[PDB]
């Protein structure tokens, strides 16, 4: 697949570029360009393009504007001390948007494409990527939306792909700040037989009312329980969940497994991976909030943090639900929660060694 | 609320508009206009206005294309015999769209916005209302879309509701025709407390791949099981479902009822008080797939037919599932599903009386 270039004649200044990479917020502002390729049953993926970022055209009986046929995906790319700009494992990315394009009956991007759609941009906005060394980074959106008109219901014929870069310096209003968690005991963020597996628009959409009830009960994110039994935890808003029994060296970790309605995080992954190397012992299971509250008061669980790509890790430290609520040990950072996210931005910063190769090069 | 009118230029010539309403098909063509009314928080519901059919624009960040947050409605427009162009419980649907607005966090449209957005639209597009007389209709098309641009997960500050319509031409071209379906096991369409209830989007790309196994299975049609002990029949596709059992004037007719994740069809809720009228006895109760094989084998349940505002009433004449497979009756049309079609196309004909009020004037 050949990319073509439409420079953007009108980009942002300098000074404005600088200004929103001072202070960039997240999913606030956007690069000078975006990529875009159009799919359609007869030529497949084609005219792959990078152009300016710009308004999107659609015809008002466009799939996507009525029964919700889309995807995405998150991933970020970070400025290194050589110049060089690199990428936290893309190509787990470019499976993952596969996996959600199955399950929403979207025709698959390759993933030479995604990851090429990734360098394309980088090669005209590279100037977008904050400096290196720090918490700020240049989010990647990449995005399939259904465009075929027609007001029938049915797997689209027609797709486009989207590529759009925000600049990032924090998720969360509170960053090294643990948040509070409401348990929601009148909503569900998937079910078996469901969408919970992909990153489905449809899946945030419904999941709206909960998080401002979460709120309106005094929390700051809502936390999400098995749909079948209202029992399991498995998720706090749109990020896995680890807790952290134990400390120091002999300190373990367990975390929701994938009961295949989990949606599958690549920070999770990765984090599993780290305590292993780390020497601490790992265990993917199912957790009831009843066995959260007594471990956590008992003592036994010292930590508990959400994690995902936007915000990393975030301390998770006062609990609350339906029938309860308690404090995580002090309700401020544990010890493990703020080593492992150290751990994880050092590699992502190409602070620490890669050992796993996750680190790869866009420029 | 104002409605500014801006004529379409280059509407479609005589010939086509012609050869469009001799064999429109269903959500294919679109009539020359469309309405259009914005939302932000400093104004609310303002700029209404007719204009054109044409491409619309949003952000490449508008959070309907990452987060799916948008709703929509389905009802239509008929054209009677004194001339006079009607609607069939308009005011109904102008209620559902609030009623899915709440659950997916989106500002409700007032009642008296919504029938006037389809008042303005017959106003300017009369001409694409099929002749009286005959079972062609003009399908209307009410959905709202958040348009803010924003990579944040959290409800809209901005959206835009719009109004298209599409000739429908007799949906059983060649006679009413009986469809066969496949009960679900692998998927489901909804769980408690979750969107079901809602005309949301996310709840139709979430069903492509269920209806895709359904006919890899050798049936026309998926049927939804309740998710929770996969046993309870909730609809058919986007559709209802019905029961007939006996027949004659003692026939009595079962149908789902309202257990918070089925969606309260209007279709559904009129025929329940059409067979009332016709001295049928009605049931709204929950029935499992055993009680269906069983009573259907044994003669007792005679009919079972499908309603929605699309095709009014569709009869199933054919059963298959994981642990099954069986006939309605003689697979044919049932003598209670064709009485009661006629009954309520007869009503939105203006055929027979309207002694509920259902019918509305658009003119
Ligand atoms: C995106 C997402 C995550 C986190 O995945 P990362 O790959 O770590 O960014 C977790 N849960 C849900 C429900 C998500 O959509
Ligand atoms: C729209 C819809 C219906 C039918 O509603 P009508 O108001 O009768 O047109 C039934 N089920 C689902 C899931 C729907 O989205």
């Amino acid at each position: 697949l050949e990319f073509t270039v439409s420079a953007n004649t009108n980009p942002a200044t300098d000074a404005v570029r600088e200004s929103i990479l001072a202070n960039p917020g997240f999913g606030k502002y956007y690069t000078d360009h975006m990529v875009s390729i159009d799919y359609t049953v007869d030529e497949g993926w084609h005219n792959a393009q990078v152009i300016p970022y710009g308004p999107i055209q659609l015809d008002p009986s466009a799939i996507v504007l009525h029964y919700g046929q889309e995807i995405f995906e998150g991933l970020k790319a970070y400025r290194w001390a050589d110049g060089s700009i690199v990428s936290f494992r893309p190509e787990a990315n470019a499976a993952r948007l596969q996996s959600s394009a199955r399950r929403l009956a979207i025709p698959e991007l390759p993933e030479e494409v995604f990851i090429e759609s990734l360098r394309q941009l980088i090669a005209v906005d590279e100037k977008w990527v904050p400096p290196a060394g720090g918490e700020e980074s240049l989010y990647l959106r990449p995005f399939v939306i259904a465009t075929e008109p027609g007001l029938g219901v049915r797997p689209s014929n027609e797709y486009r792909y989207l590529l759009i870069a925000s600049p990032a310096g924090a998720y969360f209003k509170g960053g090294i700040k643990p948040v509070s968690v409401w348990l929601s005991h009148e909503y569900v963020r998937a079910s078996p037989g469901g969408t919970g597996a992909a990153k489905f628009g449809g899946n945030y959409a419904a999941s709206l009312l909960a998080q401002a009830q979460a709120a309106e009960m005094g929390c700051d994110q809502v936390v999400w329980l098995d749909a079948i039994e209202r029992r399991y935890v498995e998720e706090m808003g749109g990020m896995n969940l680890f807790f952290v029994f134990g400390s120091g060296g002999s300190a373990r970790l367990v975390t929701p497994e994938l009961s295949g309605s989990l949606l599958p995080g690549i920070t999770r992954d990765s984090l599993l991976q780290l305590a292993t190397d780390a020497g601490f012992a790992v265990e993917e299971r199912k957790i009831d909030v009843d066995e959260w509250q007594k471990k956590a008061g008992a003592g036994e669980i010292t930590e508990v943090f959400a994690c995902g790509t936007a915000a990393v890790i975030t301390p998770v430290s006062h609990v609350k639900h339906h029938d309860g609520e308690f404090t995580i040990a002090d309700g401020q950072p544990g010890e493990i929660t703020m080593a492992l996210r150290d751990t994880l931005t050092g590699i992502q910063r190409g602070t620490f060694a890669d050992t796993h190769g996750w680190m790869a090069r866009l420029n």
